[PDB]
């Protein structure tokens, strides 16, 4: 139960991480576009803060042009392909 | 960016709860009783009154309430372009 939340959590992270890589963008341009530091965007990306809004996440969903509903799958379809 | 779309979709998400919980017949008082809430603290989440509540909390009550996250989200993003085109 918590372990997959945890998991899932991480897995959405690490999907808005594959967003950016896909567009080829430095953490530091998505970052100024979002007006947060390099720093914060890639402690996001890479899993570390457990608590971060929902609302986050939509501005990033937004940011992406990507559905948030489409990210969400995403991660839960990586997250079984490594299983 | 769209302010005005990231805060209803943020919104209806939070009023799908309020529906994935009415569906399974449930009272407020027994889901906070279970999610060590107060009945207030749920209504307020429940009716998209609090804005910066953490992803985390979302997929607690999914699991919870036994329903996938990305349905959850997919459901609120078709109920907002019904009722507002965006
Ligand atoms: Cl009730
Ligand atoms: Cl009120
Ligand atoms: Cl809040
Ligand atoms: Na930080
Ligand atoms: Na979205
Ligand atoms: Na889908
Ligand atoms: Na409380």
């Amino acid at each position: 139960n918590e372990y997959r939340i945890q998991k899932l959590y991480r897995y959405i992270c690490l999907e808005f991480k594959n967003q950016r890589q896909l567009i080829g963008k430095r953490q530091e341009e998505v970052a100024f576009d979002l007006s947060v530091t390099a720093g914060h965007l890639s402690r996001i990306e890479n899993g570390k803060k457990p608590r971060i809004a929902l609302h986050t996440f939509l501005v990033m969903s937004e940011y992406y042009g990507v559905d948030f509903h489409k990210v969400v799958k995403n991660a839960e379809e990586k997250m079984e392909l490594d299983e």
